């Protein structure tokens, strides 16, 4: 009740008055992920909180055998662009991160010239088409017409049938977003509605936008410099074990942060004027690393992030249900990603022959993942603009590889990916590029350096869930406690996105400080009739309403009577404008 | 083809690169109205044109007997807020005009406590309700469903019948926007679609927002100071008589500006790199002024603005058809407005008794016009926050009065308003406030000072028109010539608004300089299903779909079958959210 949603330039460009009594308030942010950093930025810029009163608590201190790549953006990351228009670029003078990003993606717009391959390097013949049947389209629409409240614990396989899963649409969708068939239909529905304005860019990634470098260099480092320039305090080697919260009949008040500061057990006592921002849960927690000759050791370890959320959930069911997300994760789930770095011309030339661009040119390369449709692992890989690390040699590329299925033997390396060294993952990948099999072993072992990473929780955002499993950003009656990040709850936005991190941060800061400025709503595209007309046209692989209805009597007649009632009206002009007539 | 429309924060917050070759370009803006000033501001900020190369050409030089008041804003003036977030306030340090305006309208939000009066000072009993019948509602919707291309030269009386014109809706609508029954149905349609998101605020003005002072002090003066601080050149006593334009088979190029600079006939020769921004036509041209004892003398004079547009239209029909707007204006049209200033407690107390607020308190007073429904003149009046001039005595108010009908005897002063002195207009107004008739003459003649103004073209924006009567902002193949202001043509936006002035200015500058940043589209509210649901609910005076259909078989049955097919779905939840179920 302490915020309101808005849209349009009035609320975008307006500045909030300094919030009431902020001069006597402090902030503690648990973890240094994007959501914590964003919340600190809003605390500085819009809360006008004093930097020395803002404390970022990081578990790690202030050696992997190679480069490791970790996601993209779209124009309607409304909250994220509100943030980064205020963060100075570290690459361009007198320019924001938004400016640098905006100009770069106009100079070198992202698109894919090859989205799906099969048969050891051949482009899928129907690449670019959705190959959705009428039944599959109806299931998509029926899911969207289902209330979110009726999708508690429903799996994607509960709402779609064979036609949909055989479609190219599902190939594009599951791989670009990392949906597994057992994942949350509720989240899949949110994604369908959230990105409906970009349906025309699904097959070719033409709606995706990327930073110049990896996320740490292009997003985190600029935020850090901004926060440091305003005196914000960074606390390393601090493990938050619990937060004692009073949950009374009238209020929720965080009372004390129980920490281990460099082996020493200490405690931070809080008043109502000391705000606590918890990033509950983590998809990168407990990650392990291999090298070119060693697999990343599988693990089920619960780290500090999941232990902390469990300790908060013990104090109120309003603080969420972490076990839905970190327990009972199927062993087929995506766990392993790998970064394969090479300067070898044979590999780089093979990539060029598939993606149609020079990987070393410094512009778009694959334009997003290429999916190997017939790979047992259901592997995809991408090469961003190179190099993605500013100190990497200019003759090197780093390729990011991931597998949706973790418990199935590969086609060339006949083992599950979880049993594979870096070079074995690279060999399986090189096989599917069409590299001659008598060269694969040496090119992977001696011409490349591949670092695998095992992430027990990388699919955790998407686990089947029920309303209530995620805490509200500001739980009911909370006075000084907020939850931020991709396991907190807010309307219609989609998790596994950087936008969701910034949105929850902004909503938390605005609500706890009662900031008198609107939060931009999730973009209104699923309510926009023009966008919905485009979606019907795109989903039906570019067929007008007559062609859609051509083989059915019940519809071909309803359409005849509809066209007779709209003839010569604005509705007919709109349908013609959007190619439905 | 030299611009694109956008929405959302990405394009709002992004800055355009410096446009190509702007260092060798100059700009001439004809007139110093809002559109010219806005275009100069965009030339500085986004064109990065040198201030000394920007020339504002004003006909007047660098004595009325009293104060003269001249409109409001809404949140979705998308282009105007893009502009004024960059203009420094002259009232608050380190703040924009947008900030000052945003904070003021949150501190003192606008609303009316009395919108319509009758019978010499009594509130209309049904004030607040639209009193629209089903037939009237159907005509509203049928107009919106008509293509704009089918409304050439159609009058409002061609598309509405008796029920609509007897509605409270039409009272609110015609007076707040100054529509006459013979005005353009095309523009009325644009207004219905343009402001559909504010239908719930039509009766009480709760969607209106106002500057602190009159428009000159709160909008023009800040822009002027901004332009002067950047070296922009202001040219006074310059009358533009013509612009010689080459209209070839391949290009339109302005060649020379023919001027009279202080009685001297001179000429400004232009290259392709010299841009010309013409504000074609004017609603204030040829205005005459009276005083407390003298009517403003009626006139049909064509001034420099209308002569110039006629001289441009002689060179291409693509430059518009001014005669549609400045000729054959019916003599019943609104011509006269008056500003009545008083410090008299009897008058001020009578106003307080009607509007329910202290006129001298410095906050909202009437919250917008009060309409005298049974006045022969169809008179309305408003009192903004006082005082509206920063050097006015603190015990004074200034009331703005206007009459939609100019050729009908008044109820107390039995003469058309065009024959009335300032004090006679005030007397007619005081009669309709319920002032005792034995006091009206002395309170108007000796306790008030009323300045009338006769404006032959004040209704000119709304004259019946056809596609093509207004020039495109940048006509086809124009290299260096643009048209801006409320007689230029752009999609869906509404004239008689300051937003239209800023929009045309922005579109002209962006197109002529090929600026690489989106222009915000007219707000998408008529395509937003949520907004349309609200509109149905509001237009039907807050009745759900069952009550709307209760007295009809064809609809009450179609609704039964519709409800049976949407039961338990998201569509039903949406309808319930918006009170239609
Ligand atoms: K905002
Ligand atoms: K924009």
């Amino acid at each position: 009740s302490h915020m309101y949603y808005s849209y349009g330039n009035y609320e975008a460009f307006a500045r909030p008055k300094k919030p009431e009594n902020v001069e006597n308030k402090s902030a503690y942010l648990i973890g240094s992920g994007l959501a914590s950093l964003a919340a600190a930025c809003f605390l500085i810029r819009d809360g006008q909180m004093e930097g020395s009163k803002i404390h970022i608590l990081e578990e790690l201190p202030k050696p992997l055998k190679g480069y490791v790549v970790r996601r993209e953006m779209e124009n309607h990351f409304e909250c994220l662009w509100d943030l980064f228009r205020s963060i100075p670029s570290l690459e361009i003078d007198n320019a924001s991160v938004l400016d640098e990003f905006y100009w770069l993606n106009k100079e070198d717009p992202n698109y894919s010239r090859c989205r799906v391959i099969e048969k050891q390097g051949q482009r899928l013949v129907t690449d670019g088409d959705f190959t959705l049947t009428k039944t599959a389209i109806k299931e998509i629409l029926d899911l969207c017409l289902t209330n979110e409240e009726d999708l508690d614990d429903v799996k994607i396989t509960d709402v779609f049938s064979d036609d949909f899963f055989n479609s190219n649409f599902w190939i594009y969708w599951k791989t670009m977003f990392a949906f597994e068939p057992w994942h949350s239909a509720m989240e899949m529905r949110r994604y369908l509605m959230r990105f409906v304005h970009h349906i025309s860019g699904l097959a070719d990634f033409s709606a995706l936008k990327f930073t110049k470098y990896n996320q740490y260099e292009s997003l985190v480092l600029p935020m850090v410099e901004y926060l440091k320039s305003h005196g914000v305090q960074f606390e390393y080697d601090v493990k938050v074990e619990d937060i004692k919260i009073d949950v009374t009949t009238s209020q929720k008040i965080a009372r004390e942060i129980l920490i281990d500061r460099n082996g020493n057990a200490e405690s931070i006592k809080l008043t109502i004027n000391d705000l606590v921002f918890v990033t509950n849960g983590s998809i990168t927690e407990s990650s392990t690393y291999g090298d070119n000759d060693t697999p990343a050791p599988p693990t089920d370890e619960l780290g500090g992030s999941w232990t902390l959320w469990k300790n908060l959930a013990r104090q109120s069911p309003e603080f969420g249900n972490p076990d839905k997300f970190c327990q009972n994760i199927p062993k087929k789930s995506w766990f392993v990603s790998a970064t394969s770095t090479t300067n070898n011309k044979e590999i780089i030339d093979t990539i060029e022959s598939i993606c149609k661009r020079d990987p070393l040119a410094g512009k778009t390369v694959t334009g997003g993942i290429i999916t190997i449709n017939d790979s047992a692992w259901q592997m995809s890989f991408t090469i961003n603009r190179q190099q993605q690390f500013k100190d990497q040699p200019e003759n090197e590329i780093s390729t990011w590889i991931y597998a949706l299925y973790s418990d199935v033997n590969g086609d060339y390396i006949k083992k599950p990916i979880t049993e594979c060294s870096g070079n074995e993952i690279c060999q399986e990948w090189l096989y599917h590029l069409g590299v001659s099999t008598d060269k694969i072993e040496d090119l992977a072992k001696h011409a490349s350096n591949t670092i695998p990473v095992y992430m027990p929780y990388i699919t955790s955002y998407f686990m089947t869930r029920a309303i209530g499993d995620r805490p509200l950003v500001v739980p009911h009656q909370s006075q000084n406690l907020a939850f931020i990040g991709n396991f907190a709850e807010t309307e219609r936005d989609t998790v596994f996105t950087t936008e969701y991190s910034v949105r929850t941060a902004m909503e938390a800061v605005y609500q706890l400080l009662n900031i008198d400025r609107g939060i931009p709503e999730v973009i209104n595209s699923p309510f926009d009739l023009r966008v919905l007309m485009d979606a019907i046209y795109e989903l039906n692989d570019h067929q007008d309403l007559r062609e859609i209805t051509k083989d059915s009597k019940m519809q071909k007649l309803a359409l005849a009577g509809f066209l007779k009632k709209i003839k010569g009206t604005y509705i007919e002009s709109l349908l013609k404008e959007h190619k439905l007539l």
